[PDB]
């Protein structure tokens, strides 16, 4: 995330690091055996870490469990990115209090100017490299389709919308994909792609999650 700022621990008790020996993307709890994050996370071999502040540091609130099963969308494109969502089943269920809490699903989209919070471990620098040890959050606005697609020409699809900021600045980077992206209360975006990170009229590209709830609750009850 750059020009962002520390969460503060636990302050984002939805929050998820998958792991692979190394944190690799972000994630989001949904309920007590489910974790939802980008397809193109997708890894054979992740252990889930909830309750996590600085992930190189075990602080005391943690609960690292290893996943059972992923489920990348039936329709995910890695070339377009387009349906990149998937779903992660824990191997034993994450024992909910104030520090790992889950996040609720949209009921309907949200509005164009809507404020959402995004958070991950990723690169804070939009030219350099610099991985934050500790969660990092920014608040940034859903964008226009308008400004996304002119972003973008021929790349956007209705599974993404785009928040940020045009003068650039602020974003999600790498090491925050498959990230959370609340909006009133509500788990409405992914982090997924973006050009570089924090580039003027370059915003940051997130998965719609509105489009996808009948299908996320159909395979979890499946599952
Ligand atoms: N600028 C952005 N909004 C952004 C967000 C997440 C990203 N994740 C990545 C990424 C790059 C290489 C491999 C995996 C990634 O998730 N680039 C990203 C760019
Ligand atoms: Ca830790
Ligand atoms: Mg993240």
């Amino acid at each position: 995330i750059v020009g962002g700022y520390t969460c503060g621990a636990n302050t984002v008790p939805y929050q998820v690091s998958l792991n692979s020996g190394y944190h690799f993307c972000g994630g989001s709890l949904i309920n007590s055996q489910w974790v939802v994050s980008a397809a193109h996370c997708y890894k054979s071999g992740i252990q889930v870490r909830l309750g996590e502040d600085n992930i190189n540091v075990v602080e005391g609130n943690e609960q690292f469990i290893s996943a059972s099963k992923s489920i990348v969308h039936p329709s995910y494109n890695s070339n377009t990115l387009n349906n990149d969502i998937m779903l992660i089943k824990l191997k034993s269920a994450a024992s909910l209090n104030s520090r790992v809490a889950s996040i609720s699903l949209p009921t309907s989209c949200a509005s164009a100017g809507t404020q959402c919070l995004i958070s991950g471990w990723g690169n804070t620098k939009s030219s350099g490299t610099s991985y934050p040890d500790v969660l990092k959050c920014l608040k940034a606005p859903i964008l226009s389709d308008s400004s996304c697609k002119s972003a973008y020409p021929g790349q956007i699809t209705s599974n993404m919308f785009c928040a940020g900021y045009l003068e650039g600045g602020k974003d999600s980077c790498q090491g925050d994909s498959g990230g959370p992206v609340v909006c009133s209360g509500k788990l409405q975006g992914i982090v997924s792609w973006g050009s570089g990170c924090a580039q003027k009229n370059k915003p940051g590209v997130y998965t719609k999650v509105c489009n996808y709830v009948s299908w996320i609750k159909q395979t979890i009850a499946s599952n």
